[PDB]
């Protein structure tokens, strides 16, 4: 029923290339500034989603060569992908985030302690994250999978404090969203009700992990032309909740003691994650793809003119830190100085189009009207994705047919 | 518009080697020495960029075997690098650098530590840096690129104290400029204003990261005939910064507390870096690499009969320890020894070029006008770089025809 | 003007298998034992060079079993190197070095410490060294580079205590040199007057590396038929030196403080090295190596008739601890027993060569009279590295033309 | 001399299959349990020799299909091995060994400490040992080294305390010999005589090493048929040993302190191994050998029916903890309960073996009578290896000609 594109989009020899040149991005990697109402200075991490949205220029409204090409009846135009390089700017690194109020009682990888559970035994904790690298192209958002607060309820009917329900929520992944780190894809805001369980940057808000399983599956293919992605982490501590356990050790598996001791010790224990080495050999960035064959039955084919691509890099999370002096005293002290965390991530978005046209028959028609029927509505033959946020990039009066004056455009050249 | 050289630029069968001999650089790996008012012992770190400006013999007034290879009207010649092998002459290793006042408050990685904010928290603290290996080659100096102190102001208008605006400025890599480290490429004299933040080899100077998306980019491609790089980092422990928090944590983000502690901890997290492990499968040099192809237009002319090869090598950083005697008493003093630190850089670059000449006509001299006009000027058909500081490479009166009688042009004649 | 040997030197049909059986090394891995005025126990180091000289017989003197293969007049025979197997016979391990008062001040890698600079502050410490694998074959002795005690003066003139002029020097590695540690190569008998900058094997000798780009820039090439190598380190721990400053940080560079603190601590680091992990996968040696072609113009022509064969392998330094017990109390007492220190080294050289004639025309016995006169005159058509030291390997007497009889020589049958 | 086996043994198109089944060992994996006299449960630990003595039925006296393949006069047959695979079952892990009373002072590896040397300063320390692959094959069994208390004496003449002579012995690996764990292969029994500088399991008894370089410069070869092997090892800790120092620091090499210290701490430095990460990516076993051509003259021919087959898999050196309660108190006491050491180690030999027959001419006769003179005295035309121990792998009557029916079987007609 489900046929792919290339039995209903005839190819062309038109190649297009169009670079988004250098996109900058620069905020604090914990958290957005608000004075006093709206955002002064955003929120930028490098283990944030990277969700582009690249609109491309209408070809049956472009200002082609010749229009003996195609018959404006019968015929339409629409751009499919068949080169990308996405170009990072900034020095490898990796940055490193924290709590000052990180929900650790004790060192739980070697021994101790005895018996200290008290009101607050919140300790200052820093960490680094999981290294993460992939990126994806579709014509339409990518999927991600994440743990949140279920519905109420399975099973029944009764409050308070207990453990809360579950559920796999699938969304979609806007730019900005938090990836895994080493914790888990879950909505922490709802999950961690002491927002002191793990790192300020990610206790407010949710991890989202792409969910490659359900975007494989799906008929068309939308949304995953490829993917590239790599990750990797180790357990680099061992540590133990504070508070009350909700589900205790059950007696058949601890034989109380002590005399002393008595109250068995918290077991609900975290390891915190480590990114380890980060090298160029593993980057899967400043290097094109050529898409050849598509997993989907969707080979490269933008419908709407416009392409989705989401990019997450942890390799270059590298946190500044400034120093402002308010004062200088004769001698050195803490408080003549301000402290700042600043990062900036830096793209380079290039892309090579080839044209294609598709002879509209009855049948093709009837195939186009299911799928998208957008797709015809637009050719004249309320966006639906406005409510949510993507970083645009505008592509238009950016094609050019002149491939050798760019560096994709002569990797092309000189390639598939 | 821009046409690769190989259009009008036609090449020979000559061949010539020409080698720097040893050139050796000592010097103190943190520091210059001045005394009283001008160096005496210069800053020699593995840390720094090595920008070798390599001079050529102008082949219009070099003395050819035969003349009637060209025409000495409507022709003219020019040097064209086809091989190359930049030879290190140390041992591997790895050097630190240190601070003695490092703005290290809490080893934040484990846990700790209670309030002991005062006036000054500085602690003595040393490190291994970020493991950096790359060279390039071009006839144009190379784009490097690094945060700075932005023009003021984004948004308005009042002082003081508050967080630097932060701006990209990309600038010509001289000799000397100190490579990305692991706390980014950033102007560290004018962004870090206490003086303590980083060690002290690069807290008064700018670490620089090459602009490689702008370079690649470039039109005629005069600065990037190729590159080599290898950068390779892990987190090695975790701190916080003393002084007081320019940005807090919002209110959202952390429920207050506790009786005591009630004072957020200071929440500006930065990690020391560390280079890993250096070994001999992962050396760049010592090997020779011939430009088959280059990724630009300029396909390793070299325009002006210069070139300019870049090299940064922290492979070998290893800083030697040298202790005098003032006196020898009896016992054992430490008042009678003064300890120094000393670090060494031996480079060998050596060149394989072929000779090329362009026959000029209108349309010839008309693209040469435009893009560099002083190859028309020179060619008889000031010098804006004396601002900056290369390290000068002589190889006039170095050029030989025999190349079996040196090492590298062995190699070319048993390859390519 | 320097030909290849393949140019004068005609090769045979005829080959020998020569083998040194089992060569031994036991000792101190430390120091050489003295009592009461010549060594009884020798220093036997896996960081030691192992350079032996390889005497071949000489083949114009040699019971061949034809004489028709040559004329005595006019030409004369030569060995040529064509197959080599180092073969090592020890445990993979690694093996420790220290010093009971080494100049260790504060751990800097972490924190630490306030303020405690005295009298005497060197702790006994021992550490690991740097991985290190090489071998090489030449008909002349390798050239080391070090770091020396460099002539007085450059600029002028005053003492005392003062930082003294360094000097590459070059050398010919000895059998028993000591090859880099995780300190550099350089001459700590000159340099580093406390004896207590660097553990106890080194610290009175010189360390030599290698110079490479020497041995490979000789225009006949006899140092360097060709090389392996394989070193590999990271940074274990980080300290500072006790004493004075002789070289203070800029005044630019520091914000001095503090009321308490004032004076600067001890800003000379230096780092502990390790060679991380040994295996068998990473070893060069129990392998044969066939020259097929040299780097220089000798291809492998054993001009005298001997042959320099350089090892280092740190990979089998495991240093083996004795106990020998004086007597036997009832309990357990520490004065009963005295510990030792003893290190092994176990080689089996096997080479393959094939013999030469050379026909000696006026314009060959003129090439021949330069570069090296001695070969002309032993041929009957003082010795100056009597003053160096080599491990002999008297190879005459132990040629064999049977080949297959032997483990190098089926391995050569079979292959090549 | 000395010729192949391929010269004077035919072979023939006769294969058979033999499999030793399950074989299971299980024990205490440092010292053997005796009570009262003889051992009731055996020493098994991951770091002991598995040499397997695997005897062959004669195939003069095997019914064959066929008797009409040899006449029994002039002629006489011997089996052939040509495919092996030595089965691991037991899962991947590494096993710790250990001392109470090891003789480690302080943890030289950083610093410290001061001055405490006393009556006993043994330490219960545990390690990991260094992890060591390797199999052999042979019709003789293989050849250990090790250094022992070598014959009294190199020089004269006298005791006592003094450093034990050092000699490389070379002997007969048998079943449950120690190999190398880090500290060398050498005699702990006899060299070590404080019982405590090594953990329990090594001590009391041998490492042997095995001595390659005379295996394989056996005349006959036929200990090695051929070998596999894979050590890999990191210095985990550094320490010094309790004691007094048998050969102190020389005067020249160390400047005498100190109003305190005055007392040179001990420099006798050892540490311990790790055998690092173990995974399924490295192990040798669990695929089959196919013996296509021998490295010494013996070409798999099992002279006197018998093969040995070597074994060391410290990947599998997993420990088992078994703890029996004794009683049951109303609280926790750890009198209640005792703790075992238990180690295991599952093998499954399977062997492929071609027929092969010898025409006895008067020359063969006379080789054969060189050499090994039992194999003619066995043919009609007591054992030296009684007094050794090897792990007894009966194959007769094990024989099958049906190969398509086992797995090693099923690999042989698919391959080969």
């Amino acid at each position: 029923k489900v046929v792919a594109t290339d039995a209903y989009v005839t190819r062309t020899n038109i190649f297009y290339h169009a670079s988004s040149s250098r996109l900058l991005a620069v905020g604090h990697p914990y958290f957005s500034i608000k004075r006093a109402n709206k955002t002064v200075v955003p929120k930028v991490s490098g283990y944030q989603y990277r969700v582009f949205k690249v609109v491309l220029p209408d070809p049956n409204k472009f200002a082609l060569p010749d229009s003996s090409l195609f018959d404006p009846t019968t015929q339409r135009l629409v751009w499919a992908c068949t080169g990308l390089e996405v170009g990072r700017g900034q020095p490898l690194g990796v940055g490193v985030s924290g709590h000052p109020f990180l929900n650790k009682y004790d060192d739980v990888e070697n021994s101790g302690s005895g018996g200290n559970p008290g009101q607050d035994n919140r300790v200052n904790v820093g960490m680094d994250y999981k290294q993460t690298q992939l990126c994806m192209v579709g014509c339409a958002p990518p999927l991600g999978e994440h743990w949140g607060k279920g519905k109420q309820c399975t099973n029944t009917p009764v409050q308070a404090g207990d453990c809360p329900p579950l559920e796999l929520i699938t969304s979609v992944i806007q730019d900005g969203d938090m990836v895994d780190t080493g914790f888990g894809a879950m909505n922490f805001a709802d999950l961690q009700t002491n927002k002191s369980d793990v790192p300020i940057d990610i206790c407010g808000t949710t991890c989202k992990y792409p969910d490659y399983l359900q975007m494989a599956a799906d008929p068309y293919g939308d949304r995953l032309f490829f993917f590239l992605r790599k990750e990797q982490m180790f357990a680099r501590h061992f540590f133990n909740r504070a508070g009350e356990v909700g589900e205790p050790v059950p007696d058949t598996l601890i034989i109380k003691g002590s005399g002393n001791r008595t109250s068995v010790g918290s077991s609900i224990y975290v390891n915190t994650p480590s990114g380890s080495l980060v090298s160029s050999e593993a980057q899967l960035f400043n290097k094109p793809y050529w898409l050849q064959k598509a997993q989907g039955h969707n080979n490269g084919i933008c419908w709407g003119n416009q392409l989705f691509v989401t990019v997450v890099d942890t390799t270059r999370s590298t946190n500044m830190t400034l120093c402002a002096s308010v004062t200088t005293s004769s001698t050195y002290t803490n408080s003549d100085y301000k402290e700042y965390m600043r990062h900036v991530e830096e793209y380079d978005l290039q892309f090579i189009f080839q044209l294609c046209s598709i002879t509209l028959s009855a049948e093709v028609v009837a195939y186009i009207h299911t799928m998208n029927p957008s797709v015809l509505e637009d050719w004249n033959f309320p966006d639906p994705y406005k409510n949510l946020s993507f970083w645009e990039v505008n592509l238009k009066e950016k094609f050019s047919s002149e491939l050798d004056q760019y560096p994709l455009g002569r990797k092309f050249l000189l390639q598939s």
